[PDB]
RNA sequence: AAUUCCUUGUCGGGUAAGUUCCGACCUGCACGAAUGGCGUAACGACUUCUCAACUGUCUCAACCAUAGACUCGGCGAAAU
């Protein structure tokens, strides 16, 4: 009663990290430009923020060498990620309105997920929804030769 | 709660290699139903599995008798 996710502060968090990044020009490359840009989701159980925000900076780190560019840093907790969504109950509806200030479709989960989650989260806000483990094998695909 | 989708390998028993299975651990909207879900002795030419004994089922076949087949006489078809 009162509470949506049964938690704390927990429950609904616009914690928007440290704006991980935010592009400008100066790399403005044809129409098909950097357009790639991509929020970031997190979720912080076993450990501390300052370690947390380091794993986001990783995250953030290789969605940037492989392409794209980041915009965003949220860092929304639970103990035990919905095992139906990732980010939280309210959070799908919200993440539709959140990433219409920033315009690009992409959003970045730090983790890997299940079917159901992915189908889950991607649906609850209309937009492409990528794994870590997915964007480790982009950036081997990209830089494999032989 | 007496909830098994619980192949979320969540380990062992069973054998040389193991299926049906039995047990603690992972299993939160999941849950199904408010009168439909769980237990149940006895019973069943119902479905699945493990043993003791037994065997030509098999490794791998061999011999004997009878009814046809085959030879002689008689009557004498059929689909196409």
């Amino acid at each position: 009663t009162g509470e949506l996710a049964l938690e704390d502060r927990a429950s609904l968090r616009r914690v928007a990290g440290l704006s991980t990044e935010l592009a400008d020009v100066s790399e403005v490359e044809y129409r098909q430009l950097r357009l790639e840009r991509v929020v970031l989701v997190g979720v912080w159980t076993e450990g501390s923020a300052a370690d947390a925000e380091a794993s986001l900076a990783e995250l953030a780190a290789l969605a940037e060498t492989a392409g794209s560019e980041v915009l965003e840093g949220l860092i929304q907790r639970r103990d035990k990620p919905d095992p139906s969504t990732y980010i939280g109950s309210g959070k799908a509806a919200e993440l539709r309105e959140v990433v219409l200030a920033t315009g690009a479709d992409t959003v970045i989960c730090d983790g890997e997920l299940s079917p159901a989650q992915l189908n889950a989260l991607e649906k609850a806000v209309k937009v492409k929804v990528i794994d870590r483990t997915a964007l480790i094998l982009d950036i081997f695909a990209q830089h494999a030769t032989s």
